[PDB]
């Protein structure tokens, strides 16, 4: 077990350890503004950032220009050692859509399906993750409260990009987009008579690029496949070139619609492109974009987008799966090409998937694509909403299956 703080209830020694790490940021006076005006949503910018952060390119501009900062901000970190912080949610922020409670107790069944869908996973939040180093006092709707431990990662070569502000009169610790939190319990508390349920977890780092307004994915992207794409053999190359440029159309609904048949032709570009996919694994976690139409989720074109409660029904912790190829980006900026979808996943690509950066090959590749291997299955995780101009969409967060 290591080395870790965890004041509890005690905010005058938290506040003298925050006090002292709030100077290792060493964010500027502006710096600190654009934050503190963040947190403090001036100009609704916190209660816009999902959809800005699927929104299409041009769109709320002004907003986007201090967060370009704010991503900045992060790579300034420096933090010195591990906490425990706490944080309490109403439980739709986090993707629980049930009925949790009845009054000041934790209904019975509600319990029974928060644990099976969140037990041992991992929780994707939608923006950064601020959190208290103090237990929080409980409200009434904010009844799922979260302790989770920030691994400072000190001596090690991915050290965590959090860090403490002073922000509305108290210490408090800015997580950045590229962690999850693992559930590593979920149990039922009481605080001043009233239940509330209690999900310890730890920091898993995975990167997320969101609409990429720093324009550092396709960096991230050749770092790690350049010399993926130099060591193709010819035949791999000439694969992958003519998967892209029109091939893409007629493989998949060769695999996906009785695949594996007669057709040597197809069968010997396939088996091309599933050994090159299969040469360097994704290095570390990501996440992964992909706009999906109604069709893809077993719905027409005309059927409105179902109750959250259906689409739960029919979706939540079950195993969807594809032949094919699965084309994913790793930015959520919204394409005219398919800015009408109502359905967005949200994948997470574990360090070990098989894929590739595809776009390093150059050609007719698509911006910033990832190229999972055919026969891909994921897991449905949570549903959330966001409205992108005035319209709902689900945002369905998944996990790739290695």
């Amino acid at each position: 077990t290591d080395k870790v703080e965890d004041f509890k209830e005690d905010k005058e020694k938290a506040k003298e350890w925050g006090k002292e790490k709030e100077k290792e940021w060493k964010l500027t006076a502006t710096e600190k503004g654009k934050m503190n005006n963040f947190l403090d949503n001036k100009n609704d910018i916190k209660t816009n950032y999902k959809e800005i952060t699927f929104s299409m390119a041009g769109s709320f501009e002004d907003e986007i220009k201090d967060l370009k900062e704010i991503d900045k901000m992060f790579d300034k970190t420096n933090l010195s050692n591990s906490i425990i912080t706490y944080k309490n949610v109403e439980p739709t922020t986090i993707g629980f859509n049930k009925s949790l409670t009845e009054g000041n107790t934790i209904n019975s069944d509600a319990m029974a399906q928060f644990k099976e869908q969140f037990l041992d996973r991992d929780i994707k939040f939608d923006s950064y993750l601020d959190t208290h180093l103090t237990a929080q006092q409980v409200s009434s709707k904010e009844r799922v409260i979260l302790k989770v431990t920030v691994p400072s990662g000190k001596g090690s070569t991915t050290p965590t990009k959090a860090g403490v502000i002073l922000n509305n009169s108290e210490y408090k610790m800015l997580i950045d987009n590229g962690y999850m939190v693992h559930v590593d319990k979920v149990s039922k508390v009481v605080k001043k008579g009233v239940e509330c349920l209690q999900i310890e977890g730890t920091l898993k780092k995975s990167l997320d690029f969101k609409n990429d307004i720093n324009a550092e994915a396709h960096s991230w992207g050749m770092k790690n496949y350049e010399e993926w794409a130099k060591d193709l053999t010819d035949s791999q190359r000439e694969a992958l070139d003519g998967y892209a440029r029109q091939d893409y159309k007629e493989i998949n609904n060769y695999l996906r619609n009785q695949g594996g048949s007669g057709n040597e032709k197809l069968d010997a570009q396939i088996k091309n492109i599933s050994d090159a996919l299969g040469k360097k694994p994704i290095p570390e976690n990501i996440t992964v974009y992909r706009w999906c139409g109604m069709p893809e989720f077993g719905y027409q074109i005309s059927d409105p987008l179902p109750s959250l409660k259906d689409f739960e029904e029919q979706f939540l912790n079950t195993i969807k799966e594809d032949k094919g190829y699965m084309s994913t980006s790793l930015s959520s900026e919204r394409l005219a090409a398919f800015g009408s979808r109502k359905i967005i996943l949200r994948l997470q690509v574990p360090k070990g998937s098989t894929g590739a950066y595809l776009s390093a090959i150059g050609g007719f590749a698509s911006e910033k694509e990832i190229l999972l291997d055919k026969d891909s299955k994921y897991h449905i995780d949570k549903v959330t909403e966001v409205i992108i101009k005035g319209v709902k969409r689900y945002v369905v967060d998944a996990t790739l299956l290695t």
